[PDB]
């Protein structure tokens, strides 16, 4: 039966996590790791989450089973988190919220919702974007597209291109965008930029689908939500995928949910209805530990300021390390601009090395990137800022 | 686009939730839950559990991601508690676990896996079973086919007509075995009969897959892995869906596996990385803190004497409770026989009701059971056992 079973790709960081590991060299750095480190190279559990978490130890009492859409006040801070705290979205109750196990696993029930009970078919993915999300439609039975968005030239985002290419994308086709700190170039539309965009998604009838995961990375909570609220304002319906593994530092949790706005309630009830069915047929229902832990966090006053100002310190370390690369490459003698790296968004950038430059930047300095030139700005401390600097100067 | 969904069916357990609530009549009893209850009526965090979640509370310093299959230890204890702690599946290294969220998700990924990697198209379930099975199975696209299995009449295993229609399965067809306490009956095969289905399994070419999610409440640990362990010894494939939901009381923790056994190593790690690419096209990789809390329960002697003699405790109630049952309906003047109930293994079983009889025993009693006849043993308790017998005596 399983006697022909070709095996499944070789995952290209993963791969990079093994060569990291055996690498006999003192000073190796590793760039290519996809989640947040702090100034010790290390990812804590957060003291928010810490202290939610003495709190639900000793308060308690089952751990009976949740509803397939999960813990209610969950639901409720995610919708504010995203929409505003008075949105007329939530007043007329055109949004539901399911949890689901991470962003991932919305994007997931998304797809199958989407597959099983509309009329879609196709799926625009920006080029470039987050490596998983291919796989997740796919297997769902949809098509991925993809639409232009940078620039390698002048690393940007090409919006002439952009909006080029997503002409070719017909009505009731789905648009997927990055809700923030786009992955993996850190390069956001502006605010106008996003209104022409809500703007002519609406003439041409696109199902928006947005990824959430960095809410909190690029400018503060309800900064970052502007793109989203722009659509929200004009689209009757869309959908939001959200992650909190990387702004609570839950990863393992596996913490996120999965909203859908409707015209009215009536349809958003009759639409959710299905997205449940959806949701049974694969896990059931959601884990309660991480989504918990969330929902005390954001229903309280006090452990909320906490939070909020842990996640300021992230923001703050990764600006703060993009800034400092930049000037070290400066020192150093580039004799090449690097400046774009301030203007880009979240932990993530195309450094702009070629695959040959990080190949010997690797076996020859041991610094470890991806082959596509994408560093993780979080990798960098100010401690290892010099060596690797030296190192990128030597291979340019 | 969602303007023309059509609502999804209601689910009839959670009809009866609500009815229930609204129940203004105090003596109101509730036997289609579906979880364990306590003496008073209760579903509490177990003893075992809340200890290991102060361990992971004080020792956890990150919440990163885990590998796509989990936690390690996990697996490896999960391998033990299904194969015995020296079987030679374990020794030639012929199983590879996937940690995943509950026994449904275990189901599903198994379902994928299945359907991409393999030529099964058909699944074959009991008559009766439980009812999320076909759902699971349609949703990635397997053809779900019914074998006989219950005898209304006598209230036992119709073994001749289970082979009788299990011999319409073709070779490469699936066959979904319940490994002890089967679901909703409570009748499970004898060692006997499990050994003649292994072998009947084999010259057909059935490829087995166990749902496992009552491991010790039959009649003890190892004892109920007995059937699957008659299967593994000749079978050289076969993949187990396991779940702790209940017999570790972590319902919403999510907290299962998915066991896949091939005739080598080598084709089982071949088969194994595309069940994880599987897995990866899902919800990414697995919520942490319930299948955490098992591995240290698991591996710590101490802890796991606790959480054996709390899982006996379970047993035992549910073994007193179903001879309480049958007696007290036999002092109220039954002139009917339900002894059957004694000979049945679970929380589960089909009480013989007609759905008027449930019906009038809903509305006139306040006694709450599936349309079915089927009742959760663990509703009962030595308070609440007379008025119930009643009840049931003056609708028979
Ligand atoms: C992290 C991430 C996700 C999913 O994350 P989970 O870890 O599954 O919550 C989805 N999209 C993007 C762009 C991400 O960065
Ligand atoms: C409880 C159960 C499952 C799945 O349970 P999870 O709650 O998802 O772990 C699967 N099959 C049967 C027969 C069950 O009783």
């Amino acid at each position: 039966m399983f006697e022909n079973i070709t095996a499944a790709p070789a995952d290209p960081i993963l791969g990079l996590a093994d060569l990291f590991r055996a690498d006999e060299r003192p000073g190796k750095i590793n760039l290519g790791i996809g989640f947040y480190k702090d100034e010790t190279g290390k990812t804590p559990v957060l003291t928010s989450v810490k202290k939610a978490e003495q709190y639900l130890l000793e308060n308690e009492t089952t751990k009976n089973y949740l509803g397939i859409d999960g813990i209610p006040e969950f639901g409720r801070c995610t919708q504010e988190l995203l929409f505003g705290k008075g949105s007329a979205l939530i007043n007329d109750k055109r949004a539901r919220t399911a949890q689901t196990p991470g962003g991932t696993g919305a994007l997931r029930v998304a797809a199958d919702f989407l597959a099983k009970n509309t009329s879609v078919k196709r799926v625009w993915v920006s080029n470039p974007s987050w490596p998983n999300h291919k796989s997740v439609f796919n297997s769902a039975g949809l098509e991925v597209r993809e639409y232009a968005y940078y620039d390698a030239e002048n690393h940007t985002l090409d919006f002439d291109a952009l909006i080029n290419s997503l002409n070719e994308a017909q009505a009731g086709d789905v648009v997927l965008f990055h809700g923030c700190c786009h992955a993996p170039t850190g390069i956001d539309p502006t605010l106008e930029q996003w209104q022409t965009l809500a703007q002519l998604s609406v003439e041409k009838g696109w199902l928006p689908l947005f990824d959430f995961a960095y809410q909190g990375f690029a400018r503060g909570l309800e900064e970052d939500a502007e793109g989203l609220r722009a659509f929200a304002a004009m689209h009757k319906e869309l959908i939001v995928a959200s992650s909190y593994s990387k702004n609570f530092g839950l990863y393992n949790e596996r913490v996120g949910a999965c909203t859908l706005v409707a015209a009215d309630s009536e349809t958003v009830d009759r639409a959710f209805s299905q997205m449940k069915a959806a949701i049974r047929a694969n896990y059931s229902n959601p884990p309660a530990h991480g989504a918990s832990v969330v929902a005390t966090i954001l229903s309280n006053d006090a452990l909320r300021a906490i939070w909020e100002q842990e996640l300021t310190d992230m923001r703050q370390r990764i600006q703060r390390m993009r800034q400092l690369f930049v000037n070290t490459l400066q020192e150093k003698g580039a004799n090449r601009d690097f400046s774009f790296i301030i203007k880009q968004n979240g932990m993530f950038s195309f450094s702009g090395l070629t695959k040959e430059q990080v190949l010997r930047l690797r076996e020859e300095f041991g610094v470890y990137a991806v082959a596509s030139g994408r560093v993780n700005v979080a990798g960098m401390t100010p401690d290892n800022m010099a060596p690797l600097c030296e190192a990128i100067v030597a291979v340019l």
